[PDB]
């Protein structure tokens, strides 16, 4: 019917037909509290949105809506709300939609690691209700993870940040990035480009890590201060030998990621932070003999306050990631997904046109 | 012959006799320009020394006088010696002998992990000498590496500190033990017991984590602030959820550290560093996401800077490590890497009386 009662959305049909998610009205979560109504305008296609659509993380219940860089507008607001959040205003949403909000991970701003986590699509509440939102005309998300988008950020260039850039923004700044340092990032995908720019945007130099030698212009052309082609190197660890101060690896898969020449490249007390959830099935394969004064660690999503100063970075030194649009629906999120597939994004795809979609 | 000549310890002969090692003289190094010469008077008996001469490391030329936490007097001092050292001046020497002491690792203090790095024994120099020193009556040093054991320190408690102790100091200042910080020791052995110490000298709470209950109360009398046990415990990292900000491992090794549980532990930052040695081909599998907000890498040794640091903080704050003494001699070496080769051990010997057994 219409946003109080049900929710319209593109969403997945079955882990085999996962490319093409057809149109669906859903019931929305039960309201809450603290919960806010976003409309959409705008949300970001994630690696994630892949993975899990395609069924790589599992057999998850079926209809799903999938998308987790969510830009629109304030709604409506919850009872207990409170943060000025008023309706109408252009707020956010990205990967995290729910933390305990009481643990000392909680307060100490570190919600991503609480242990009554809930991400955006695809998990069950407590109350058993599985998160939907994304490639939809609403979305049902507590207050304390929906953040303002600043007022100079195209939504396009923003929803991508919400998720994708916050992820590689948490372990750069927690991990020393920033001037004077000298920063890598392994494989230039989506998450990847958005962790140049940012990191350049931070002040260190920034190498960028692919196999292969296609996206070496591009990267250049972001602001790398230099670029490796892995197939090309034969061993770039033993030849950038003690140059990183940290790298964060974005890559969509982990099979063609060497975790045995990596550390070489790593200044003592370097940081390796990989970024990545590959199909359930794979590990993260290495020969502990080269951990020597390096440090090898997982990162997750990142806090909201992190997620603010991001969204103000990228407003103030005026960042401009990659991305392309494409009308939400099912052809454009059929487009969407295809092409994710074949890796032939430009970067970053940003569903748009969400108002001539989904009517009432 | 004698001292200028050409040397004499307790030398090993082969890898499998490694247990009964004879009396062997033997040609010293050759005395470069800022080399030292030190009359040995006290060693410590490091865990290392028996795993060179069983073959842990690989066949070594033979033979070979193993032994790297020296304590001694200055006998000479090469032509360009401008390190200050007087000779009949007590200092010591432990795991390291030399480094290019030229690029950018050294003069930053990270000559454990020069390039042009040389072990204690078993290694051989630039010049193709092998490395001996250690379990004799003499060694001859670079005097970079040649530390002046403090004044107040008996020389069978000072030299264990020598390696042992500074492999562990270390990974420790390096990775912020101190007051607040809830530090955790894994492996109450040798090492083990300098650290607990070391660790709440450093004033850092420190819990001790062994499988067993057995060194539970010498735990509790070194001044551990806690006890667990790891297979009696069962889900200790679930009992003990966030809590840890460090946690050295001394254990067997890092790929048998249960990351199934130990990360657990580990509060959103922490830092799980083994400390022991892996096979150059070891490989360890965990999940991509298994090292959640947690890092995992080991140490090896310290810099001299540290090396002197943890002298005079056991100097200061008077610590005293639990060592037992034994006769410098055929012997006493049996009983040592007997008992070593077993854990009847008070975690450390220091086979002193080195005068009254090497005589001219
Ligand atoms: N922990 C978190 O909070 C979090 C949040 C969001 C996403 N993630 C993870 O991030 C990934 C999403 O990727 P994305 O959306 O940023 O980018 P993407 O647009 O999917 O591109 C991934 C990029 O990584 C590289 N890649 C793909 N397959 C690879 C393989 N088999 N071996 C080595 N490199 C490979 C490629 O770059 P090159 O060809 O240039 O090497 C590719 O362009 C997923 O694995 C997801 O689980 C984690
Ligand atoms: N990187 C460096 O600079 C450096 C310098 C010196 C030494 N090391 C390494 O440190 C180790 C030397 O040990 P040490 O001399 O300090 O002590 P040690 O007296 O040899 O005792 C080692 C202790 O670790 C634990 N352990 C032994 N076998 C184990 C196993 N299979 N699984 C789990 N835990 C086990 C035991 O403690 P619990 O029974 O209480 O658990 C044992 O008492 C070697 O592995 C060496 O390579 C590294
Ligand atoms: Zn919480
Ligand atoms: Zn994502
Ligand atoms: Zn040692
Ligand atoms: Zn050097």
């Amino acid at each position: 019917m219409s946003y109080p009662e049900k929710f319209e959305g593109i969403a997945i049909q079955s882990h085999e037909d996962w490319k093409n998610p057809k149109k669906t009205k859903y019931d929305p979560k039960p309201f809450y509290d603290h919960d806010i109504d976003i409309k959409i305008e705008a949300c970001g296609v994630c690696g994630s949105d892949i993975h899990c659509a395609a069924g790589h993380w599992g057999n998850m219940k079926m209809p799903l809506v999938v998308g987790h860089e969510i830009v629109g507008k304030v709604v409506k607001l919850g009872p207990k709300s409170n943060s000025g959040l008023k309706v109408g205003q252009r707020v956010g949403v990205g990967a995290q939609v729910f933390s305990c909000l009481e643990c000392d991970r909680c307060k100490n701003d570190n919600e991503p690691y609480c242990t009554k986590f809930v991400t955006t699509y695809s998990q069950p509440y407590e109350d058993g209700y599985v998160s939907q939102g994304g490639y939809a005309n609403y979305v049902r998300v507590h207050e304390h993870f929906v953040v303002p988008i600043p007022e100079n950020i195209p939504s396009h260039l923003a929803a991508p940040l919400l998720c994708g850039g916050l992820t590689v923004y948490s372990p750069l700044v927690r991990n020393g990035c920033g001037p004077g340092k000298k920063v890598g990032i392994v494989g230039l995908g989506g998450i990847g480009s958005m962790g140049t720019l940012i990191s350049k945007a931070m002040g260190a130099e920034t190498y960028v890590i692919s196999r292969s030698s296609r996206k070496r212009e591009d990267a250049m052309k972001m602001g790398a201060d230099h670029y490796i082609a892995t197939l090309e190197e034969g061993d770039w660890g033993e030849k950038y030998f003690d140059t990183f101060d940290l790298i964060v690896v974005c890559a969509s898969s982990l099979t063609d990621i060497d975790f045995n020449i990596m550390p070489k490249a790593m200044k003592v007390g370097g940081r390796i932070v990989s970024i990545s959830i590959p199909e359930q099935h794979e590990m993260l394969s290495l020969k502990p003999y080269g951990l020597k004064a390096v440090s090898i660690s997982y990162s997750a999503l990142g806090s909201i306050k992190e997620l603010n100063q991001l969204l103000k970075l990228v407003s103030e030194k005026d960042i401009k990631i990659w991305v392309e649009t494409l009308p939400v629906g099912e052809a454009g999120v059929h487009e969407a997904f295809e092409r994710m597939e074949k890796g032939d994004v430009r970067y970053r795809f940003t569903l748009v046109g969400y108002d001539k979609e989904f009517s009432d």
